[PDB]
């Protein structure tokens, strides 16, 4: 039987928080996805469509761990790739047969199973033109790019080399075809927020006639990427035909400080987690106050490091522990507070 | 017997709604085809020559459709292609004599076969030069791959491996002539009403003899379209020798609400149609009101991404629905009416 | 034969040898009626060297197909494939002289004339002394 | 490795594999062995600024699997690539940021250095650094 | 040798390896005495490492080579068949120890001052109290 959402969202909700929305738009398409290749059969004269996800999203805000957390339960080839690296052909960065090729490698090089796999483009946002570009220059890192994927996406048969090889005239090449190859491109497109801002509060005139009654209102970042539209995708630089490709839209909010807080001992792989485990293997129990927690959440957020930022705070206040714990003995637990966040007072240690 | 140009239209028209324009000359083009495949012996003295295709149009009008729907009847081997990938010769990217190796590979590698096959080359307007006739530096992917194709749409003697490459010692190319080979070019030309509308407009000035026009009484894309010419595609980047060798332009005007609303349930493969089968597996009977539908069309003409739109529309409605759908017990209907478009309503769900 | 595909020698693109390739087997591999032959390479204009590129990048597209084909229009031997099928072991060259070969080279100049006009004009100018033609009294192309 | 090497911008991608391959001989190319090697690189200041470079950089050092010949050979098909995942190696970003050390004396120091209350001291000295 | 003529392995260049095989060849295949051997690598620089080129399919010559020469530096057993063995193996592969055969790499590294010039060149000043240095007493090589 094919997985419910529900049972999708509940995995990606023990590793990821915040991110609902997020959640049942992969949780809906994953299982829509198992639905037409469990319908792959296809007895009924209809033809299902492919409908490509595209997660816009502050960075640090978990859009590379929802791929991530997908490859544990997916039965079908999954595999990352970032958009930069990618480049029009013909020139010396890249080509983007590539990324069928990375996806060729966990599906032990069967182009059978391989159409039936999904994909995840990462940095998508840097492929957008600037702006009142003439293309005298030829952009290949930007619009070339796109122009490329446009085939991709929809679906056509790709030449893909077997390992470690780049297009020529020779035949080493693997027909692929990437019709029901799923596609997710995800990046944090930053800027687009006040193209959003504009066209919602652009207002009309600055002199007495004007009409100046619409009001400028303090949003959230991911509050106001809601109202976000396909028309500002293109003032941003995006292709209209590649938005075209990539019908569903969802949105991922940016963290705060309570949610951080979640993140250091909810999660199942949960940072806070991974140090006590690390002392439990020793013999030493290891346990963190929530006094320490919010601290460690604050200094994060002083710092604009984001999630991210939270293994440099834990290793620097139990880097001292950690150096004499192995060597010391007589240590049965040790016990950390925001004293220890601060560095006024050292780790208590627990004496058995 | 050959099919007629009608009986041609009548299968093309199955999954394309509005264009009647394009499929008279894919019609005509094709029936035309065949009598000269019937006419191999060629008794007249006259020698018949063949004349290309050249499909503009927006996106979501039905370019790369109608490709695949005409492969579905044509008896001759029938290959896509994608400019993109076609670049200069002695470069890293894709030479043009591939798209002949892709043909040969539908008919078994028979020259035969591939020398009276149809071709199609989708998103040809990829290739053009970007506003600068000197061009500094060569334009492999540019300007390059339209003088490689200059020879091959009038006819060149094309040399490929012989059967996939089975073993490179004693390659023995295989010959083809691409001289009876049609051609059907395809792209989305971004930018080309601005070229048009240069030339069709008077003009304007700001003097008092000058004339001002409107902004209100301003051509639109498909009236500009419709007046293209040969001189207006110069402008935009192709080379005079590339547009000789397409004689035959057929343009493709922008879907409207009308043809959006039977896009959604009068063709065989339809968003409804879709969504409904998908939902048919499960157990779930789905029901999309008329007045949905319309509701649907009006909103995806805003997106500006063509018929590709509705499939985000209704993926919004459908998203929270899809998720909970599946652990709800014997929903045996759902209905979706135009209070559930705008989103002020939820999609009604009837128990059995 | 076309100039387009042909690449300077060394590159993944065809060589300018394998004209001689095409000539030869017209006449079924036949080095004296091959050294007789009549060849047109078409869109020569197509291989120019650009005056205006980058200095230190080499043009094989371009200037390099024409120095490779400078031996082959004057007259010189040119080592080819043994036959159609291509026999890898046996050296087999065939090495056939291009001295008596008519090459027929042919291809439309775009852009030739605003460079002619430059040198028959000499007229362009702002001033009094200037000559202005309105484009109507111009030469055509 | 050296970055200066690595800032080429043009598929970077065999050549941030090349390091582990270079790493692999050290190892008997050991996939194992490899995996716990230990992976160093200097000069980071100077591509800080390409900004290109520094996105292929970060794949490497966040986690990758790079597929690599076996121990060289003549030719190999795709199936005999190794592939090594570098989740499991450790990478070390040596750098010399010589003007950093302005940077914090403006945070945390009197963010005056021309005036006559400003601290000029460039005696070459470079304790406080 | 020289390091012009060495290409990656597998190619059709040459090997690097065999270089400890034409030591031995002079001293008859004797690892006693290979082991004492010198070797002088001529046009070192010419394997300079190179930026990728798209027309190329791969650059054989450049870091390739050198890693193949680090590798017998940093000391490695070489296998090399002796008396002109036969294709057949029959698992002779006489090892050579490289740690203890002195390495030579003698090469006109061309171009070298201009960077070198760059670091270490204070530069001219403008005033009347400044250094001012001609071109003919700048710097040489
Ligand atoms: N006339 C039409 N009739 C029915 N469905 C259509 C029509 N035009 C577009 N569609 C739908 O929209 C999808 C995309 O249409 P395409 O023809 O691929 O657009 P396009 O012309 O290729 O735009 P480009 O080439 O990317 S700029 C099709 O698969 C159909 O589902
Ligand atoms: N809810 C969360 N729980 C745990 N980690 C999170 C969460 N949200 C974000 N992260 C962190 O974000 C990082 C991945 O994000 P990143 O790759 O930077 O996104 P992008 O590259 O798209 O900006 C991971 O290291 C992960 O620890
Ligand atoms: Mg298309």
């Amino acid at each position: 039987a094919l997985p419910t959402p529900h049972e999708i969202r509940n995995h990606l909700d023990d590793y990821v928080i915040g991110q609902e929305q997020a959640k049942k738009v992969l949780a809906v398409a994953v299982y829509n996805h198992y639905k037409r290749l469990r319908n792959g059969d296809t007895s009924n004269g209809v033809e299902l469509g492919k409908s490509n996800i595209l997660l816009i999203g502050p960075t640090g805000s978990g859009k590379t761990l929802l791929a991530e957390t997908l490859a544990r339960l997916l039965d079908v080839p999954f595999t990352m790739a970032d958009a930069t690296t990618l480049t029009e052909a013909g020139y010396v960065g890249e080509d983007v047969e590539n990324i069928i090729q990375k996806l060729l490698q966990k599906c032990d090089y069967d182009v059978q199973k391989a159409q039936r796999g999904i994909v995840y483009i990462d940095e998508i946002d840097k492929i957008s033109r600037k702006s009142d570009n003439p293309s005298i220059t030829r952009d290949v890192s930007g619009e070339g790019v796109q122009q490329a994927l446009l085939k991709l996406i929809e679906g056509t048969v790709a030449a893909v080399p077997p390992q470690g090889g780049r297009k020529h005239p020779q035949q080493e090449f693997l027909q692929v075809d990437t019709s029901k190859i799923l596609f997710i491109c995800g990046g944090a497109f930053a800027g687009l927020d006040k193209v959003i801002s504009h066209r919602v509060e652009t207002g009309s005139g600055i002199g007495f006639g004007a009409t100046v009654k619409a009001k400028s209102d303090k949003a959230s970042e991911g509050e106001l990427l809601a109202q976000v539209e396909p028309e500002d995708l293109i003032k941003f630089g995006l292709i209209p035909e590649f938005i075209g490709r990539l019908p569903v839209v969802a949105t991922l909010n940016e963290l705060s400080e309570e949610a951080l807080i979640q993140i250091l001992k909810e999660p199942k792989n949960a940072l806070t987690k991974q140090y006590q485990a690390l002392f439990n293997l020793e013999g030493v129990d290891l346990e963190f106050r929530d006094e320490a927690l919010d601290a460690i959440a604050k200094k994060a957020m002083a710092r604009k490091t984001g999630a991210r930022g939270l293994r440099s705070i834990v290793e620097a206040a139990l880097l001292d522990t950690m150096y004499d714990l192995p060597s010391m003995e007589d240590v049965e637990k040790v016990v950390i507070d925001e004293s220890v966040i601060d560095g006024q007072s050292e780790p208590l240690l627990i004496y058995g």
